[PDB]
């Protein structure tokens, strides 16, 4: 990494100086380090320019604007300091050079939307890695090679996209928020496709503000949800744009590439979804529960077909699709009731989980959750009153008590609710669990809501061992 190579493209005759690390922060810039000095909210790096010229930096690179001509070139204390206009949107162009430009050596898919990004780029990178990629994810979940996902700037993006180049990754899955976009976090990244989820005067200037951004990137192929309203409207000025229904919305007037679920059958392990795409058709057992992770799914199918993966080989690896941990994740076991883990400890999340697993389910929906002790006390009549309407058997248990009486919160849950007297009630967790499983049909589903893969019970001060998929593994006669 050299100054003079790395500002080639913007700066003819920088001075040639081998730089160690690109850094925005003053403190960590260490000696032989390229800092660069950017105005923000409030914060002015150039303050900081002293302190990493006494730390050793090789060079600096600053923001231009009221100090310097874009391109100037001085010198303090023998170390370069070039000027650069507008440097918090050339971020990401001036790191990436600096990384070797990493979205260039492996396939980079970027998933936005409200709902269904860290599904969708967990589902692409799996299926991308059954078809023999070395498969990596950048989430909320964090960033790594699939299996190895360790817990924001468009350097930091740039330098992590450039680590999992180098740790061999050939695929990369990128969660990427408005708020991402915005910000112009990944505005050099180069993606071979980029999908749409959905969103959840005023919608004018939103629209000319999000379509000024999408025309100054480099997006690759659109893959567009066009059961979302906002969808369409993206679809309606994007030709070339993927078409995604499981609601028929599909125009076949448009002549455009398209990707349609003709029939979902939510059985008790999953979904069977008949499709017909313009790539040819085919019949998916996908092991995710609900509605939404069949979009998702089609989603991430629609995408790997637009970037050339064979449908034959994406019929044949369907079945190794996995759920993202502890989210609608489904224990089956020969003539046992269905049973749904899912971190759900929101009244939102707790309906959307219920909605989703009563699809799967021929007989009784069953419901075991708690609320956490020591918290917000907010949520707890509010998932009673949830819990009551969107399933038939409301078992309310302990989650986390913590400091707090156990029955205290239960009593705050069913203060929520219609008919109190209609939920059962069992504490120890573990018991309450067992009780839904044990009393329950064969034809009955059993939501287990709250922990997802959090494998602990909190009681005071102690982190207890429990896991809500250990308990129902064991009772099924199961592998959690
Ligand atoms: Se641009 C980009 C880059 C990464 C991830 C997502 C996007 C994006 O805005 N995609 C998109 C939005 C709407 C319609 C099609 C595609």
């Amino acid at each position: 990494r050299n100054l003079r190579d790395l500002l080639a493209p913007w700066v003819p005759d920088a001075p040639s100086r081998a730089l160690r690390e690109m850094t925005l922060d003053s403190r960590v810039a260490a000696a032989g380090d390229l800092f660069v000095a950017v105005v923000g909210h409030q914060a002015d790096g150039r303050r900081y320019i002293p302190q990493a010229i006494a730390q050793g930096v090789a060079a600096i690179i600053a923001e231009a604007k009221d100090e310097a001509t874009d391109g100037e070139i001085r010198e303090m204390h023998g170390v370069p300091v070039i000027y650069l206009s507008q440097l918090n949107e050339r971020l990401s162009a001036l790191a990436g050079r600096f990384y070797h430009e990493p979205s260039d050596n492996l396939r980079l898919v970027g998933v936005t939307g409200t709902n269904g990004k860290t599904t969708t780029t967990q589902l692409l990178a799996q299926w991308s890695q059954l078809l023999g990629e070395i498969s990596a994810v950048m989430g909320t979940v964090g960033n790594g090679l699939l299996g190895k996902v360790i817990p924001g700037s468009a350097v930091d993006v740039q330098h992590e996209l450039a680590g999992l180049v180098d740790q061999g990754a050939t695929f990369c899955a990128m969660e990427v928020s408005s708020h991402g976009l915005v910000q112009h976090r990944v505005a050099a990244l180069k993606f071979a496709a980029s999908v749409f989820t959905n969103l959840s005067g005023d919608m004018e200037h939103y629209e000319a503000a999000k379509w000024l951004l999408y025309s100054e990137h480099h997006c690759g192929q659109a893959i567009i949800n066009a059961d979302d309203e906002v969808g369409r409207r993206w679809l309606a000025k994007l030709p070339d744009a993927v078409a995604v229904s499981m609601e028929d919305h599909i125009n076949p007037n448009s002549h455009g590439r398209w990707l349609k679920a003709t029939e979902v059958n939510y059985h008790d392990s999953g979904a069977t979804i008949r499709f017909s795409s313009s790539w040819g058709d085919g019949e998916i057992e996908s092991h995710l529960m609900g509605a939404f992770n069949v979009s998702n799914l089609l989603l991430a199918l629609a995408t790997l077909l637009a970037l050339g993966y064979p449908l034959a080989d994406l019929l044949k690896t369907a079945a190794r699709l996995q759920p993202v941990s502890g989210r609608m994740e489904v224990f089956t076991a020969p003539g046992k009731p269905t049973v749904v883990v899912d971190y759900a400890h929101t009244p939102d999340a707790l309906e959307k989980a219920l909605q989703a697993a009563r699809l799967h389910c021929a007989g009784k929906l069953w419901c075991v959750f708690g609320c956490g002790g020591d918290r917000d006390k907010g949520k707890r009549p509010l998932m009673g009153a949830i819990a009551e309407e969107f399933a038939d058997v409301a078992v309310v248990t302990d989650d986390n008590p913590r400091t707090e009486e156990p029955r205290a919160i239960i009593n705050d849950i069913l203060a929520g609710m219609l008919d109190a007297g209609h939920a059962k009630v069992m504490e120890g967790r573990a018991e309450a669990v067992t009780s839904a499983v044990m009393q329950a049909k064969e034809n009955d589903v059993v939501l287990v809501a709250g922990k997802g893969h959090e494998d602990y019970q909190i009681v005071g001060n102690q982190r207890l061992d429990y896991s809500d998929r250990v308990t129902v593994a064991r009772l099924l006669g199961v592998i959690a």
